[PDB]
């Protein structure tokens, strides 16, 4: 019935439009180090935050998933500032990234210990169902990530203690997966580990072009995610299209949900993209779907209805019991 | 004349006795993302931190360089409230650690954009030069650290782009090796790049038992560092003397200098080691060398005159041109 947002508990069936895998804010772990030269600057972040807000409520967007990674510099409380101001539903996770973009040797020095699954476990708790830090704000989703080509002993301690939370809460679970890799294992080790597939997003499956890698994740009854439109540099946009083109015409609609992955606000040092990639980057932005993919698939023949579903339909769903 | 403390500009003739590797606080990359159940209780911190600044000062103890890398919970200001309380000096560093326990996402992506070798150089000159964030403190070291058995090519570009703050600033560069490998390598590509031996204390040279190795590494007339005193478990403090006296014997006591690498205050959760490790690790505090160590060596005849050239003297003459 209901689902916690920065804004606290929101109507599942008051989400409407949702955009289920976007950041507000994100650094690589380590932007800490370069504070001097890449100090946070909350007003003009909070400017530029709020801008792609109103550039998705312009689409229709009410909704939006950031699962910026604990260790990837989320900040509920600005995240807060940005839905009080613009009036947008936006949903955080509780979640660390994994090893390659991730920062392990804390985790992995408590794996020592002997205890970082059940701290894991008890942070995903904590922070599902009493708040983060002082913030007071609940998180709505966990957050996993694996590796290129393996789910690491590192990554599987979170596997595990999000399976056993998603038991006790019902919490939705969205994923990254590294180069179009470890789909059907993720949704496998999970399952196997008792976490209800109609709460499973599997994401960044867009990184693979073969449309029989995805009917294996898909036959698990998870969401998949083709979170990664505007990156390209990586499959293009293109093979993004034909990819999604062929299981849609299959039907696997309400499987299926579209996404960007932007990073709205760099921490740390800023930095300019060489050529010719900052030209092959240049679609990577919140409208991206709205003003060149959805044009583009409604120009392949894909109804209005099957596109509702995507957006609206399946957001809704997977919040609900 | 003048080194950089987190309380401003100090005479190096005034440095007296000095501690040239403690941490008050440290963290494992990581602890940032459990905040939740392991928040930073600031007042607690500051009383255990400065209790420890005076534990310091019983036993004459005027200037402590604590070399917290900027990826493991570096906190000048912090640092500055201990320094101001207790009337310790206070110098810290710019850098950071070694991968197996850092973060290097960040900057391994700036790497491959092509500029992280230039904006490491970069932090090291506005953290030495210019000040820390906004906190108006300047480091007074650079660290360094490198993995076990190879110095990577991620380390690396600290290690060059160190070499060139030095050649501008005649800043003192403080090294951590990792398990007693990497001394001679680390003094080795440091001099080839421009460095001066004079201005270089290769760290965690008692992880290493044999004393070929330790005059390897003096041979490149850097300073050396026993600065593990009273960790046990994981050499012991009885081969770490046995070395000691080996060198000190031989005449090496103008390169050498003693600390424990203590932790005061750990960021993130507290933990708890289990039996027997805990009782191997009772004596790492930082009164260990003077109420255990010292009185050791002075039980095998090594003079007053000797004991004060490392405290002393080899910090004045370090941080002196
Ligand atoms: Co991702
Ligand atoms: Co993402
Ligand atoms: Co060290
Ligand atoms: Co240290």
């Amino acid at each position: 019935e209901m689902v916690e947002t920065v804004c606290g508990p929101v109507p599942v069936e008051q989400l409407g439009k949702t955009l289920i895998h976007e950041h507000f804010l994100f650094g690589y772990p380590g932007f800490q180090g370069d504070v001097t030269r890449g100090t946070f600057r909350e007003d003009e972040s909070l400017r530029v935050a709020v801008e792609a807000a109103e550039k998705m409520k312009r689409h229709g967007i009410q909704t939006v998933v950031d699962p910026t990674p604990n260790d990837c510099g989320r900040n509920p409380a600005f995240l807060r500032r940005v839905a009080e101001e613009t009036g947008l539903n936006i949903i955080c996770a509780t979640g660390y990234y994994y090893e390659g973009e991730g920062a392990p040797p804390y985790f992995q020095f408590r794996r020592l210990l002997g205890t970082a699954e059940d701290d894991i476990y008890d942070m995903f708790m904590a922070e599902l169902t009493e708040g983060i830090a002082d913030t007071g704000i609940k998180a709505g989703v966990i957050k996993l990530a694996s590796s290129k080509g393996r789910i690491t002993e590192y990554e599987k301690m979170f596997f595990r203690a999000a399976a056993r939370a998603q038991k006790e809460t019902g919490a939705v679970i969205i994923t990254h997966t590294q180069e179009g890799t470890m789909g059907p294992e993720q949704a496998a080790y999970l399952l196997e580990h008792g976490a209800d597939p109609k709460k499973i997003v599997i994401g960044h499956m867009c990184g693979n072009t073969d449309p029989d890698y995805h009917r294996k994740t898909l036959a698990y009854g998870v969401y998949i995610a083709f979170d990664h439109f505007g990156i390209q540099g990586a499959p293009t946009d293109e093979e993004r299209v034909r990819t999604l083109l062929a299981l849609l015409r299959d039907g696997y609609e309400k499987q299926i949900m579209l996404s960007h992955d932007t990073v709205n606000v760099w921490l740390g040092r800023p930095f300019t993209l060489p050529e010719p990639f900052a030209e092959m980057m240049k679609n990577w932005h919140v409208e991206h779907l709205f003003v060149n993919i959805i044009p583009a698939l409604k120009n392949e023949g894909i109804r209005d209805e099957v596109l509702e579903q995507m957006f609206i339909g399946n957001p809704a769903a997977l919040f609900s019991a």
